[PDB]
């Protein structure tokens, strides 16, 4: 009775590469431009955050939520109290889909996230267009994104859902080497490194090679906290607490290029999740930097 929806991707009418490159090219002068956000980080981590928020809905089992239907733009998955803090993004890529009225939500906001990637040095991520806006109705409700609370078998039992195997896991989290935790958004404070929008293997550098200690913060939630001034979350902490885990983080810790495969095929993958692609789809576009392109 319940069978799981087929979403079914659908290019934008007579559009192709150049034309999303032009879309491309928007969010990265504009992430140029808007350097003072959040106190200089710049908006690159946030993208990268909402591209995870808006894919990370997907429950697999009847194919609900996922970047599909760009369902973000709706007040009841705008206001997820794990939502706290996207709004900035959505208000930065508000003047470029005034710009392009003609992509949807979910291409928009997936393309926000992989623009983000590649302008902040990390791996190219392979993107498809394709995606359409879904009616109000079919916005998931709050609670399917993960608690930071948690330890490693939170962690591997919550990406299950989401088709993700321990070494996606261990990829997909090395995103957090980019940005902040802000106490007024989840309830931590403090950044994971020194160089927050720099796309690095930083994350399990630090993991590995930093002392930590657990440690109550302003909001009385336990943290782990280093002496140079960077913290993990419980859910980043468990990697290495894992023993399955823990080998992957060590090999990316000594591997950037192998964490920059992986974390590419995982990403692409995450933004993909409950699409149906025409054996007839146009191949997966590589958009070239601004600096490749001498902008
Ligand atoms: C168990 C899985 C995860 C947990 C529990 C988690 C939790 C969190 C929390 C609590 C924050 C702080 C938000 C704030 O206070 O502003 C954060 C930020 C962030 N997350 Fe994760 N996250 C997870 C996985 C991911 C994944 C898979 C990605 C991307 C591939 C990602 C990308 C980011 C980024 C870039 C930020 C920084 C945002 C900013 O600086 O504004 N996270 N995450």
């Amino acid at each position: 009775i319940t069978t799981p929806l087929v979403h079914v991707a659908s290019v934008e009418k007579g559009r192709s590469y150049e034309d999303f490159q032009k879309v491309y090219n928007a969010i990265a002068l504009k992430l140029r431009e808007d350097d003072e956000y959040d106190n200089y980080i710049g908006y690159g981590p946030v993208l990268v955050r909402l591209a995870w928020h808006i894919s990370g809905t997907w429950d697999k089992h009847d194919n609900t939520g996922g970047s599909y239907g760009g369902t973000y733009r709706f007040k009841k998955e705008f206001n997820d109290p794990s939502n706290a803090g996207l709004q900035n993004g959505f208000k930065f890529l508000e003047p470029i889909h005034k710009e392009f009225p003609w992509i949807s939500s979910g291409d928009l906001f997936s393309l926000g996230g992989v623009t983000a990637v590649q302008e902040m040095q990390g791996p190219k991520i392979p993107w498809r267009c394709g995606r359409v806006d879904t009616p109000e109705d079919t916005t998931p409700d709050n609670g399917r994104l993960p608690d930071a609370d948690k330890d490693a078998g939170y962690v591997r039992t919550f990406f299950q859902r989401l088709n993700m195997n321990d070494r996606e896991v261990v990829a997909l989290m090395g995103a957090h080497a980019l940005g902040k935790t802000h106490l007024k958004n989840s309830g931590y404070e403090g950044p994971w490194g020194a160089a927050n929008n720099v796309f690095t293997n930083e994350f399990y550098l630090n993991l590995l090679n930093e002392d930590w200690k657990l440690e109550k913060n302003d909001a009385n939630n336990e943290q782990w906290d280093s002496k140079s001034g960077y913290m993990m979350l419980p859910t980043d902490y468990s990697l290495i607490q894992d023993p399955k885990y823990l080998s992957i983080v060590k090999e990316y810790a000594n591997d950037q290029d192998k964490f920059f495969k992986d974390f590419s095929k995982a990403f692409e993958k995450l933004l993909e999740n409950g699409i149906t692609f025409p054996k007839d789809a146009p191949s997966p576009f590589i958009f070239k930097t601004l600096e490749e392109q001498g902008l």
